[PDB]
């Protein structure tokens, strides 16, 4: 009879159904049973007629229900959830919601649908990982989501059930969690967005006073900020740093007061104890800022408080240890230049020491095994808990190993430590502004652009070499003579007296003249205008490339100190703001910044 | 495709 069933429920009659109940009595067949049920999904009776209605108005669901308590198996019928890796999970009442249809809603619960109920089936996931929409897995969460105002008030306060707004689902991701997951940039998203986001943290607030809603963190860790920072979604992280409450009685929650104004002068404090840590826990910056493929990395870091941090840190204490670090550096690097310079040349490693220059050669060596020590260490660090520093690092204690163990080969890689040395010395102009956005450019260029175009001329040199090789005849010492004589020609400098052995020199002369063509002309101008391009391209990129070079480096220097270290250089006042519920003051760390305006 | 103006 299920046959008869669906189509009686598809096409929507009333008259149909005449004669059911009495015929379920009679067999004493529940509603519930596996034939009555899809064997596909599972669907029963009820989302299947709620799938398909007219105009809001199925006029069939009232007749199931007192058929279904008519049988007594509402409970286990009327919340029936699908099977299968679909759509796991999905009961009546995630339908009803998802049309839009608040009386089916009330009518739902009133007889006892579960409204906690979870769908965590394929088609609800995260885009990323394979699915179409994700809502947070819940009623509550789908009617947030779906900007419907009314299901959230009438779902929240009713007197049958009560989906508290702190609940958190399988990824442990609550209301506010999910309604950050579906937030896009456009207006007409955000827009909806930021107030239905509001108006739910204010309710939570009004019925439970003494706990926090947006203290709650998922089974990853964060909150709606963090995890709105790390998404990369602008437009709720500008409504939530700037969150400010008129109402006296939910005004605790509010992060950013008025603290005075003069004239057309006007001075607020705004509020980053969780924007800013000091290792208590992870911070928005540093999650922002050191957290890769950001869409709106830049654009992001220009809000009121967060540059004005950045600068009055930068003040603070930014400015001194990055000059104190590139001073010790460069003279660490010299110290190193001249111990490998006197290194004595007679005898073998290592070398006795019976004089005072001996014991200053060997101060001089035991500085640098020191230095390289202190920089393996930290990345050592880094990586339990920089890849041109790791090498530096690794090679020197290599070249002092070598050195103790005894053998000539120590001085050549000691001499290539040497040159790493100096060749990462330009990165530590990045701190500076003028300088330190051409050094992020040549960085940049250096690794993407060059490795390709390396990788390009790597094999099509070595091949086309080696059929210059083969064409001559008077092998592989041949070879290499003739591919060092090869390339001093490249460079400009030397004579092709080699010649005199080959038959056929006209085309030898041919295939000469346009290597040099391709390799001067194409090869090296095509080099010359990428760069060109890729500037102009980044013309405006350059100040953002500059900005976040500066944060790093600023929070790369906050990280490096110890954490009481970090609380004697925090930055903000503490101000009390006001007194909480019980009247006990606030005492809320906080970040001041003054306007000006004249249309006020 | 998704639209939030629908
Ligand atoms: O130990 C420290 C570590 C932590 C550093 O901080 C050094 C300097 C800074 C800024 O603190 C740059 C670094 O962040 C960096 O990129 C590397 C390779 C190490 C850290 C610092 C000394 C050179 C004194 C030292 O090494
Ligand atoms: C254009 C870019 C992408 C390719 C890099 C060029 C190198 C592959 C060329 C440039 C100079 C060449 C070298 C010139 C001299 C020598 C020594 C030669 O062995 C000898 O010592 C005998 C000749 C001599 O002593 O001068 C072996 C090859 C090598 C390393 C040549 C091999 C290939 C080198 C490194």
């Amino acid at each position: 009879n299920r046959p008869i069933l669906f189509d009686i429920v598809s096409r929507g009659s009333t008259a149909d159904l005449d004669g059911l109940l009495p015929f379920l009595l009679t067999h004493k067949k529940r509603l519930t049973d596996e034939e009555f049920r899809e064997p596909s999904t599972g669907k029963t009776c009820l989302p299947k007629a709620l799938l398909n209605l007219s105009n809001g108005r199925n006029d069939t669901i009232p007749v199931l229900l007192d058929i279904a308590e008519r049988t007594g198996n509402m409970r286990e019928f009327i919340n029936s959830p699908f099977r299968d890796i679909y759509y796991r999970g999905q009961t009546a009442l995630h339908i009803a919601i998802e049309r839009r249809c608040k009386h089916y809603v009330e009518l739902l619960v009133a007889q006892g649908a579960d409204v906690h109920a979870q769908a965590r089936g394929r088609f609800f996931q995260p885009k990323d990982e394979g699915g179409y929409f994700y809502f947070g897995e819940l009623p509550l969460s789908l009617a947030a989501c779906t900007n419907q105002p009314h299901i959230v008030n009438y779902l929240t306060e009713n007197p049958h059930k009560k989906a508290d707004m702190r609940r958190q689902d399988s990824r442990g991701n609550t209301v506010l969690h999910a309604l950050v997951a579906i937030a896009d940039n456009t207006r007409e998203n955000t827009k909806f967005v930021t107030k239905m986001y509001d108006l739910l943290l204010l309710k939570c607030a009004r019925l439970f006073p003494d706990s926090n809603l947006e203290a709650v963190l998922n089974n990853d860790g964060l909150s709606p900020l963090m995890m709105a920072a790390k998404t990369g979604k602008i437009g709720i992280f500008q409504h939530i740093i700037r969150r400010e409450v008129t109402d006296e009685d939910t005004r605790h929650l509010s992060r950013k007061f008025k603290d005075w104004a003069y004239g057309p002068v006007y001075s607020s404090l705004y509020d980053l104890s969780s924007l800013d840590t000091c290792g208590e826990e992870a911070s928005v910056l540093e999650i922002l800022v050191y957290n890769s493929k950001i869409e709106n990395r830049h654009e992001m870091l220009a809000v009121e408080p967060i540059n004005e941090l950045l600068r009055d840190k930068w003040r603070k204490f930014g400015a001194v240890s990055f000059y104190i670090n590139v001073v010790s550096y460069l003279c660490a690097m010299v110290i190193f230049t001249l111990t490998a310079y006197y290194q004595p040349l007679e005898g073998t490693p290592p070398y006795p020491y019976r004089t005072t220059v001996d014991y200053l050669r060997l101060a001089g060596e035991v500085i640098t095994l020191f230095t390289g020590v202190l920089f393996f260490f930290t990345n050592i660090k880094d990586l339990f808990m920089q890849l041109l520093y790791f090498i530096y690092s690794v090679l020197v204690i290599v070249s002092a190993a070598l050195y103790l163990a005894g053998i000539e080969a120590y001085l050549a890689v000691m001499v290539f430590a040497l040159v790493l040395g100096w060749m990462n010395a330009l990165y530590f102009t990045r701190g500076l502004k003028l300088t330190g956005t051409y050094s992020i450019m040549i960085q940049k260029i250096l690794f993407k652009d060059l490795f390709r175009f390396l990788l390009v001329y790597l094999l099509f040199m070595i091949g086309y070499a080696s059929a210059l090789v083969s064409l001559l005849n008077p092998d592989s010492e041949t070879f290499s003579t003739f591919l060092l004589d090869l390339f001093k020609l490249t460079i400009g400098m030397g004579d092709l007296e080699m010649l005199s052995s080959t038959k056929y020199p006209v085309v030898f002369i041919i295939l000469l003249v346009t290597y040099i063509i391709l390799t001067f002309v194409l090869l090296l101008n095509m080099l010359i205008a990428l760069m060109g391009e890729t500037v102009g391209q980044v013309s405006k990129e350059s100040k953002h490339i500059w900005k976040l070079q500066w944060a790093t480096t600023i929070l790369d220097i906050e990280r490096s100190f110890p954490v009481f270290l970090r609380k004697a250089f925090r930055s903000g006042e503490m101000v009390t703001v006001g007194k909480s519920s019980d009247g006990t003051p606030d005492r809320r760390w906080c970040f001041r910044v003054d306007e000006v305006n004249w249309s006020h």
